[PDB]
């Protein structure tokens, strides 16, 4: 009943404020105006202008598959932090009605979001690790008991988005990003996101990494929290590798083969111990049904990384040959 004035209240400016208040605003994104869930990030007289309120680094540097996110400063406060850049005309509501109010050490906090004319910029902690995605890059690829530890802390996110009833959408490499020594890790970017029930190829639908999909998804199935631990283990596949799982064996169009072919299993290491491969095979089921949920795979994957002695191996090691 007074929901509609609150909204108006919010519309037109940028304000302090909370998660709830910045959802509200959002779903009316399908000029200048937006919620800042951090002191640190300021308005100025209603206002937060790019290149006037905040400037990003010197020169423009684009990391993100798009480019789209970069370093920033608060000119009037000094704080730094990420923002990513999405265009206004295929900005998802859920990108922030899902992340807003979320608060767990394997997310990355959002700090704020707001409008300005074709952009919505949407903010963030930085972290200086970079993404797992531009660490398995420069290591070739990761040692086995590095890749558990990750996937485990992946799930740990997993975990908590699908209790609340939220799918990842996208979860891969390049969506983890690592502190600055490497020893925390946490998702990222939930321009994929969904609010779930305990179908998908409908709607506002932007699809996940090809490589990493379902087959329910691809099939055009019914749809679950389970779409995540698939990309999890697709993920998985990637951090022991080298490469993404498909990429080596099939050329065309691969979601094809995610259908037909049996799940890439071929593709675990031989010198993987038994409950590493035995884990992936499980998060790796075509079934929804028989798939580990996070919970599941999780405790799979801790006991997985207690098998092969722990987390030993240095951070940023020697560079190991991808396959
Ligand atoms: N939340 C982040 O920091 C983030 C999201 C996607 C990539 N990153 C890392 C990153 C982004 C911009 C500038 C420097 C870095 Cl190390």
């Amino acid at each position: 009943p007074v929901e509609e004035y609150l909204v108006h209240a919010l519309q037109g400016s940028v304000s302090s404020g909370q998660a709830h208040s910045l959802a509200s605003l959002a779903k009316t994104w399908s000029d200048n105006e937006g919620v800042l869930l951090t002191e640190k990030l300021k308005p100025v007289d209603y206002e937060y202008r790019e290149e006037v309120h905040w400037m990003t680094h010197q020169p423009r540097v684009g990391r993100g598959s798009f480019g789209e996110v970069h370093r920033m400063k608060d000119k009037q406060t000094g704080f730094q932090c990420a923002v990513k850049k999405v265009r206004l005309e295929v900005f998802r509501v859920e990108e922030l009605v899902a992340c807003a109010g979320l608060s767990s050490p394997r997310i990355v906090p959002l700090y704020g979001a707001v409008r300005e004319g074709p952009w919505v910029n949407i903010f963030m902690e930085l972290l200086e690790g970079g993404s797992l995605g531009q660490l398995i890059k420069q290591m070739g690829c990761l040692p086995e008991d590095r890749a558990l530890y990750y996937l485990g802390q992946a799930l740990e996110g997993l975990e908590y988005l699908h209790t609340r009833r939220i799918l990842h959408g996208d979860v891969k490499a390049d969506n983890v990003l690592l502190s600055s020594d490497g020893s925390r890790a946490a998702l990222c970017d939930f321009g994929h996101a969904l609010c779930l029930q305990p179908s998908l190829l409908t709607g506002d639908y932007i699809p996940g990494t090809e490589t990493h999909m379902a087959p329910e998804v691809v099939m055009g199935k019914p749809c679950d929290a389970k779409v995540d631990i698939w990309s999890s283990c697709c993920m998985m596949l990637h951090m022991l590798n080298g490469c993404h799982p498909w990429t080596q064996y099939f050329r065309g169009p691969l979601c094809l083969k995610i259908a037909s072919e049996p799940p890439p299993i071929r593709e675990i290491p031989p010198s993987c111990a038994p409950l590493t491969a035995q884990a992936i095979q499980e998060g790796l089921r075509k079934e929804p049904v028989h798939r580990a949920s996070a919970m599941e795979l999780r405790r799979k994957v801790g006991k997985a990384l207690q098998e092969v002695g722990g987390l030993k191996s240095p951070w940023k090691g020697e560079y190991k040959e991808p396959r």
